[PDB]
């Protein structure tokens, strides 16, 4: 409808699957090369679903800060024929807040889903399902089950995916550009 819903569709077309674990499916953001993030409560195994083909894991980390507490990232390298468009240089460099994001979604339930969820908090420490976790941010939209991984973004930005929410706000895990040096 305007300019972040804009971004968040040039991202959504050319730097997103589905990815299926046994634990559901999932938006996943391809980054660079065979290299895309999960929820790390996806449970990344050896083999994964993506875009219903059946494809190996060369390499699955669940990122931690250096407290060793929990990010909710999961770092996946995909054994796949064609790499994806390389999005880093929209990858923010410094834990932030931001105004006017977008969550968007791409499953077999929500197809080509989009939500404008307003201003971004750096929430900081949560207890996400028992877990603490660090580097949250936070929307105050109702977000429900099947949304996790969704990617927020700003205009020219791509600041976090979906990793949770209590009924009233929503929770995503940042995405840094120091995450994806190689």
């Amino acid at each position: 409808m305007g300019p972040g819903f804009d971004f968040a569709q040039a991202i959504m077309k050319k730097n997103t699957v589905i990815a299926r674990t046994e634990k559901g499916e999932f938006t996943m953001l391809g980054v660079y090369d065979r290299v895309a993030v999960i929820p790390t409560h996806a449970s990344v195994g050896e083999i994964i679903y993506i875009n219903d083909v059946e494809t190996r894991v060369l390499d699955a980390c669940a990122l931690r800060d250096l407290t060793d507490t929990n990010l909710e990232i999961t770092i996946v390298k995909l054994d796949r024929n064609q790499k994806f468009r390389d999005i880093r240089h929209f990858l923010p460099r410094c834990e932030d807040d931001y105004n006017d994001a977008v969550l968007s979604v791409h499953t077999s339930k929500f197809p080509n889903m989009y939500i404008p969820v307003g201003q971004v908090t750096n929430y900081g420490f949560l207890n996400l399902g028992g877990t603490p976790t660090h580097r949250i941010l936070m929307y105050n939209f109702p977000t429900r089950a099947g949304q996790c991984g969704g990617v927020v973004t700003t205009t020219g930005k791509v600041i976090g995916i979906h990793v949770g929410g209590n009924g009233a706000q929503g929770f995503a895990a940042m995405l840094l550009h120091s995450y994806f040096t190689d």
